[PDB]
Parts: structure tokens; sequence; C-alpha cells
């Protein structure tokens, strides 16, 4: 077993002509040893042993199932029992058995990441509460949308977590950042996946369309691991106790107003912590893919049919249309923002 | 500019006509004092002259 130092000593000095055995005085080795060694391929430093017998093989299969069907994990539980049976010696080889099949604790050590510019965007919600605005209790949501590279921020309040709204606010993002990233990172949402199908994600079919539609890659970070999107969960909490602590408003256009001149002024302005630059400059160094022309429409459709008189209702609301669409099937497409149209067989309705 | 020029100086203006200037009450330049003086020998090494100062490591490893 001499190591690989020795072995290329003894082969070099050798073949330099050096007598065979003042090589092994001087390197205090048997003649044998030595010369069994000169015709060797390469230095024997490794010896292999296959494992070996020990005192708690007989119990192992009945401390497997103890662990495995009763969920005991208490070494002291287990070595009480087991010494009944017949075990005689100590607890260190039991726990160092164990220990494999004990829960890894979670880590404490956060990896750090810097995207490329242009090349990374995050998304998520943040459940505000129920507030009575205008005496209407409705359950006010945040969507945040952190850039990568630069750190900005956009954010919108709204009252619902449809997949129509987050594609809308993912428009109006875009829309802010003066472009569409590369890839875009969102949670195990049900409007964006619908379960790991054996550790593969399964697209929503119109999220994905959207995403191919402008674009940009989808990711999910992984089930009850919030980590991984950082950047925005922090600009949640930032956002949730510098702006939304006591600020007060009665219309969620004056909420979003005063958050959007709340990001252009100091939220995108201040120098972040880590970049130590304010994130316009980054901003001015992001180099997103540009807008499509035409927005995704994300707008409820709903096919309807018009009364034997001709009114047309939706919802609480009532219209007057014209006797030659009375009886049959219209469209009824209702934008995000109230703007309700009614089409019929493409043509759109002059509806009263 | 540089301070530290301007002491390089201050040291060549000391060696040359500060420490050899001889007083007017005892005629003599300090240098030979000095020299007569008793300066026990130096540790030969100098005590760390390095700010010490802790920090911790956030879980980041920062
Ligand atoms: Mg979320």
């Amino acid at each position: 077993m001499i190591t690989r130092g020795e072995f290329f000593m003894i082969k070099e000095m050798y073949e330099r002509g050096m007598s065979i055995s003042d090589i092994a005085r001087e390197l205090g080795i048997d003649r044998k040893t030595v010369r069994k060694y000169i015709h060797s391929p390469n230095p024997p430093s490794k010896s292999k042993r296959k494992q070996r017998k020990s005192k708690l093989d007989p119990f192992k299969p009945y401390l497997q199932k103890r662990m495995l069907e009763d969920g005991v994990f208490n070494s002291e539980k287990l070595f009480f029992e087991i010494r009944q049976q017949g075990y005689t010696g100590g607890k260190t080889i039991l726990k160092d058995y164990m220990k494999p099949f004990r829960e890894t604790a979670k880590k404490k050590y956060t990896v750090r990441y810097e995207t490329l510019p242009g090349e990374q965007m995050q998304v998520d919600w943040k459940e505000v509460g129920e507030v009575v605005i205008e005496g209407k209790k409705v359950k006010l949501s945040l969507f945040v949308a952190t850039l990568g590279y630069s750190r900005m921020k956009y954010a919108v309040f709204t009252t619902s977590q449809d997949q129509e709204h987050l594609m809308e606010c993912l428009i109006q993002s875009f829309k802010y950042f003066g472009g569409v990233p590369k890839k875009v990172l969102f949670d195990n949402m049900k409007t964006v996946t619908d379960g790991r199908e054996q550790g593969v994600v399964k697209w929503n079919q119109r999220f994905s369309e959207f995403a191919s539609y402008y674009g940009f890659i989808p990711k999910v970070c992984r089930p009850y691991r919030a980590q991984t999107k950082g950047k925005v969960e922090r600009a949640i909490q930032y956002i949730m106790d510098h702006f939304y602590v006591g600020t007060a408003f009665e219309s969620i256009e004056e909420l979003n107003f005063l958050l959007h001149r709340w990001l252009d002024q100091v939220a995108n302005r201040k120098p972040n912590a880590t970049t130590g630059i304010s994130p316009q400059e980054r901003w001015a160094e992001e180099s997103l893919k540009p807008l499509p022309l035409k927005d995704y429409d994300t707008s409820y459709l709903s096919y309807r049919k018009v009364h034997w008189d001709g009114s047309f209702s939706y919802k609480g609301e009532q219209w007057l249309l014209s006797a030659e669409y009375a009886g049959k099937e219209i469209l009824v497409k209702e934008r995000l923002n109230g703007d309700i149209r009614l089409y019929f067989r493409g043509e759109e309705i002059s509806h009263v």
C-alpha cells in the first residue's frame, strides 16, 4: 500500500538506473515489495472491503417497522424495547442507524442569485383582507410584479384573484416596464398550473396560450418554498409596511392612483440596499422584449339570449335591443373596467 | 497634496535641521545626549497596530 508519491518515487528512481536494493533501503521498503511494484500499472493505495455483520442486525427489521408504522423516533424508547428482546449494546449504534430515517431539518443558509438584465421577473399576490369600501365588503388583494435585475416594483389593488385579473395585471406590469421579460416566476397557483404531474408541472392551457402570446416563459418555484421569489415577497413587506399602514381611502381607483404616485416617487426612486443604485437607472439598463400592439383581451365572455320583446338582461342590468335581435343568441363581452359590449355574429349591437 | 509625502519631507527635515540643531544654552546637538541616554532595547516586534472589531454573519453568509 505504498502511496501515490512512494510509488512514483520507486518507479522513477528505478527507471533512472539506480539500483533496486539501495532504492528499497532509501525508501524503507522490503526488496520483494519494491521489486513487485516495479512491474505494476499504478500506485496501489486502496483496499476494498464489503459490509460486515453487526449487533443490531436481528432487531433492525423490527426497529424499521416501529419507525415506519408507529412513527416512533425516540431512541430511548426503542432501545428500552429491544433491550428486552435481547440487545446488549449501547445506544450510539442505534442512533447512527436511525439517523437517516429522521426528517431533514430545514437549512438556514440561503443562496443568493443575480439574474441577467431583462431576463427575469417575479409575480405574487397579497391578501390584504376584508374592507368596507363604499359600504360594500370586498376582499382586497395586492398584485406585485418585481423585476429581477433592476428591482423595479409595479403594484395594483384588485377585488378578485381570477385568472382574468391575473392576466390583466400582468398586462399592466408589462406596459409599466415598457416590455415583457424572458422569464416570469410565479408560485403554484391554479390560474397558472394544475398540479405536479409526477414531478413535472402541467400548465393551464389558457395561461400557456397567454404566455406564448406575449412570449414570456413561465416558471414555478416549488411547493411550499417562497424563498425562491424573495424579491417580490420582500417588496410586499415593503409596500404593506410603508404604503398600506395608515393611508386611508374610499375608492380603489384612488388607492391605485396613490400607489402609483408613491411608487414613482420613492419605491422606484430610493436606491436599493443591495444593488446600491436607483431602480430607474437599472430600468434604463434593462432590455425587455417589445410589447404586441394589441393586448390579449381579458374580458368575461358569456352567451345570452334576448327575450321575446327585445329586453336583454345581464347580471342586475337591463337593455333595450332592436326587434331584429329578439329571441336570438348574443355575446356579452364584459371588460374588467365594466365596459359591456354586445356582439351578434361578429357585428356590434348599438344597445340602448 | 498627499500627506504621506509631506511626512516624508518632514522626516528628512527632522533628520537634517531639527534633531541636529544645537540648543543655545547647552550648545550641543541633542543627538549626542540621545546617544548617551538609556534606551532599553525594544522587543524587536510590533504590538499589532490593526483595528480589531467583531462582526456577526447573517444566515446569508454575509
Ligand atoms: Mg402567492
